[PDB]
């Protein structure tokens, strides 16, 4: 009516104004999360811990100049400040050797890789330790929209060489900030924006706010942001010694007595940035928030290098009014201080008035520093500040500054707005929500302030399931020594009191990407699993549960088999089915369809009950088989193993007849119990032999009883008793070997002619569908269709001999690489293998079997598992660990080597 329709409109109006209202605010002002960081710092500081760890004890990193460089240190140094072309600094700050590199991991020509410049080797190293961290599988993140933003710029490497051959360009492209991010984006496949930026000393926070404001826009789904600096030749330190603004000692000692110039550092850093909604959604790890931010500039102001107050003002002042806060919620500030005479006064004083007026008396400002411990490093300044407060944050405490006994007197402390950090003070998580500022002031001009927030409340949700199942592990590398030193590191790490197996088995399936070389090993206990990787990594591999290969292709076209009679070994399971489910869900299933015309369960035959029909019977051989085949089938493509072709052989083709999906299962038990019923009364009229095709052909002229071939020697006979005794015999005194297979009678004979007809009124209603998959008869060697097979066919393929090893050979020339078996016990492998040999197909050709006669546990299933995948076989492990959580993991194992330009 009227009034239900306009109270329809009223509720979409108001449904589409909290709709609308919403999507301001979530452009207008988004909460930003960190989820990983990575970094290389002088004095040998290459992870985030190790940062952590010199922050809170407390020390610095002063050292030499370096040696391999080539740099004159001898002539370089004099103690003169006004001697041209010298300098009176020597100590510094001096990143570890830079000449080391891997270049076959990424892939680049030794003249290429020495012609690029340091900086682009360790960026590309730290991003790729980056995205490990993060818990990120890099493959996946091929085709996506991930944006680059760094700092880089051109402190001159690589051009006293004079030009040489260079058809390819290497020199250009190797010193150029813009070619940095696009090797960046280039090796990682990455699809977004790429930006190279470069303002003073304050690049890299300028280039976050520029990712902040991409991400918030929705053009971009990941960000790497990052700074590097490294230094080449010492014409820097000569430079600024020109002008005298270099410390006595190089040691930066901001808001304190003595203050001086700026000792010089080198280093790189990153960190990924992703919306906090995604990263919720997504089940990444959270660890900070990012609130907003604001730029401006200095203008007019006396001088062209020097700090204005007002222009911090107002730039702190814009930045917490678009963060939509008030200045009284910040606990501490991260302070941009140089140790220079004259900035720090102005900016302290700048400080104390936007934060400190109208402070609270209990609650001071903490005011600190980071850079009076490991100094200046040019554009990557801002982001590591950044580091240590999120550093701080996650440990709960404030690192205290260095060299600070006596604070400035310029700077009125009187006030008390602002209290300078002494000593390490407790900031654990409590009532009141934590926070921090940062602040990044450039030479050009430029200023940034960024507001950060601690990450909400984690969701705790901590359970466990180990329960002594056998789990497996994965490594893999591009080359032998890096898989080694993958395998020590994992070996080592396993020893740890805490050796979550599970979780460290889930983290190497899901979070590493998977590399030429590959290895396995499957384990149940602690002990076991280090065994085998010492086993491993000692560089031999003796153990059976242990397994490794190299492989060039990640996708093979699989094709099931399903031979005949054979295997039949006592015991089929009793350990898969109190531990996999899907095992035992099968075979209730198929007992049940089958259940009405017989008593005997098949399962109790299996668990060897009392009171169960002994295995020497065809009407117990054929349908346990049968079922056994299809559990065993329905196991392997739990794991997400689809077979793309299968081949039958005997009777086992009915079992392929319904992993094709042309019969119904009810219907395929009928026809295997009729066949057995109707067979076991032709008992006892020949038997098979196994055993030169036209010799054995010809050899058989005196008789009138060949079965099958599956090969160049795989012949089968089948014949009466007598006559295949006297064949034997002949053979015997021949001397080649004849093996007799457990059968009452001969198939595919004349016997077989004796009931022939009688099996069609058994057969009938076989109405068939079509089938999904690709099913090749081993009778007309021909592939067939789903409605082909009816009893006429079945007849013939119990009467014809078989060309199975026809059909092997079509297929693999046909393309099909990957063969694997289903059987118990592998009878076809051998043959298998040799007719793959002699056809001429790929020579990556894969065989492997599924269980065996002694191992019929879980634990042989998941060795012939990783047997397949170390191969190329996709396989997905993480169904095989449920309930599971991840675990950290150390990085690659880079394997380094010197490339350096010699003048």
């Amino acid at each position: 009516t009227d009034s239900e329709k306009v109270a329809e409109y009223l509720r979409r109006a108001t449904l589409d104004l909290r709709a609308a209202r919403q999507r301001i605010r979530e452009l207008e002002s988004d909460p930003i999360a960190i989820v990983s960081m990575a970094c290389r710092l002088p004095g040998g500081v290459n992870t985030p811990q190790r940062l952590w760890e010199l922050l809170r004890e407390g020390g610095e990193t002063l050292s030499g100049f370096p040696t391999d460089r080539g740099w004159d240190l001898a002539r370089l140094h004099h103690p003169d400040p006004d001697n041209p072309g010298t300098s009176y600094v020597d100590k510094g700050g001096f990143l570890d050797d830079a000449a080391g590199f891997d270049a076959e991991f990424f892939g680049v020509s030794p003249r290429e890789a020495a012609a690029m410049d340091p900086q682009q080797r360790l960026l590309l190293e730290t991003s790729w330790e980056l995205v490990e961290n993060a818990g990120i599988d890099p493959h996946s993140l091929r085709g996506t929209a991930t944006g680059v933003f760094l700092g880089v710029a051109k402190f001159g490497y690589g051009e006293d060489t004079a030009a040489a051959e260079d058809v390819e360009g290497y020199s250009v492209t190797g010193v150029a900030p813009a070619v940095a991010s696009g090797r960046i984006s280039y090796t990682m496949g990455l699809e977004g924006p790429s930006i190279s930026v470069d303002t003073a000393c304050s690049s890299s926070l300028v280039a976050l706010h520029l990712a902040v404001e991409s991400l918030r826009k929705g053009e971009s789904s990941m960000a790497v942001v990052g700074g590097a600096a490294v230094m080449a030749t010492p014409g820097v330190f000569v430079d600024f010694s020109r002008q005298r603004a270099l410390a006595a000692d190089g040691r930066s000692k901001a808001f304190g007595a003595g203050a001086d110039g700026f000792g010089f550092s080198e280093g790189v850093t990153l960190v990924l940035l992703e919306r906090l909604s995604e990263a919720r959604r997504n089940g990444h790890e959270v660890l900070a928030v990012v609130r907003g931010s604001a730029l401006n500039q200095d203008g007019a102001s006396n001088g062209l290098s020097a700090p204005s107050g007002p222009a911090q003002r107002r730039v702190i002042r814009q930045a917490l009014e678009s963060c939509g806060l008030e200045p009284g919620d910040v606990d501490a500030v991260e302070a941009h201080g140089t140790g220079t005479a004259l900035g720090d006064p102005i900016e302290a004083n700048a400080l104390l008035d936007t934060y400190g007026r109208d402070r609270d008396a209990d609650r001071p400002l903490w005011l600190g520093s980071v850079k009076s411990n490991i100094g200046h490093t040019q554009a990557a300044a801002g982001v590591t500040g950044l580091l240590k407060v999120v550093l701080a944050l996650r440990n709960g405490e404030l690192p205290a500054t260095l060299h600070v006994e006596e604070p400035t007197p310029h700077v009125d402390w009187s006030s008390g707005g602002v209290a300078l950090l002494a000593g390490n003070q407790p900031w654990r998580r409590g009532e009141r929500t934590r926070r921090a500022a940062v602040s990044a002031f450039g030479i050009s001009g430029t200023n940034a302030h960024v507001i950060v927030e601690e990450a909400p409340e984690r969701e705790h949700r901590e359970t466990t399931a180990h329960d002594g199942r056998p789990v497996p592990l994965v490594v893999s590398a591009r080359t032998t020594a890096a898989l080694r030193a993958q395998a020590a590191q994992i070996a080592e790490l396993l020893e740890r009191p805490d050796a979550d197996l599970a979780g460290v088995g889930l983290g190497l399936a899901t979070t590493r990407a998977r590399h030429e070389h590959r290895a396995a090993v499957v384990a149940s206990t602690r002990e076991e699993a280090v065994r085998g990787l010492r086993e491993i990594a000692a560089g031999a591999a003796t153990a059976d549960a242990v397994v490794e290969g190299v492989t060039e292709v990640d996708g093979r076209n699989v094709v099931f088999l399903f031979p005949g009679q054979g295997s039949q070994w006592a015991g089929m399971g009793a350990e898969l089915l109190s531990s996999s489910p899907v095992f035992a869900g099968k075979i209730r299933a198929c007992d049940e369809s089958m259940a009405p015309m017989q008593d005997w369960k098949v399962s109790d035959v299996l668990r060897q009950a009392p009171g169960a029909p002994g295995l020497d019977r065809v009407d117990v051989v054929q349908p346990v088989l049968f079922a056994v085949m299809v559990s065993l089938a329905e196991l392997w493509r739990s794991y997400g193993v689809e077979p793309a072709a299968v081949v039958g052989h005997s009777q086992g083709e009915i079992a392929a007849a319904h992993v094709a999906g042309a019969l119904t299962l009810e219907d395929a038990a009928k026809l295997v119990v009729g066949r057995s019923r109707l067979m076991r009364s032709l008992s006892g009229e020949g038997g098979m032999a196994a055993v030169g095709e036209a010799a054995v052909r010809e050899r058989l002229r005196p008789w009138q009883d060949v079965a099958a071939v599956n090969g160049p020697r795989s012949v089968v006979v089948s014949g009466e008793p007598g006559a295949l005794r006297a064949f034997s015999e002949d053979c015997a005194a021949e001397g080649i070997r004849v093996r007799d297979i457990d059968v009452d009678y001969a198939s595919h004979s004349p016997q077989i002619e004796r009931v022939r007809e009688e099996l069609l009124e058994t057969t009938g209603d076989i109405a068939p569908r079509p089938a999904r998959v690709t099913f090749h008869s081993t009778v007309e060697s021909r592939s067939m269709d789903g409605t082909e097979l009816d009893a006429r066919y079945w007849y013939r393929n119990l009467r014809e001999t078989v060309r199975f090893a026809d059909a092997v050979t079509r297929l693999a020339e046909s393309g099909y690489d990957a063969f694997i078996e289903v059987s118990p016990h592998p009878v076809v492998v051998q043959a298998v293998e040799e007719a793959v040999e002699e056809a001429d197909g790929a020579e990556d050709a894969v065989v492997v079997g599924s269980l065996h006669r002694d191992g019929g546990d879980l634990s042989a299933f998941l060795r012939s598992m990783a047997t397949a995948h170390v191969s190329g076989v996709d396989i997905r492990w993480d169904v095989a660990l449920p309930g599971a959580a991840p675990f950290a993991l150390p990085t690659y194992p880079f394997q380094r080597k010197r490339y350096w330009l010699q003048p």
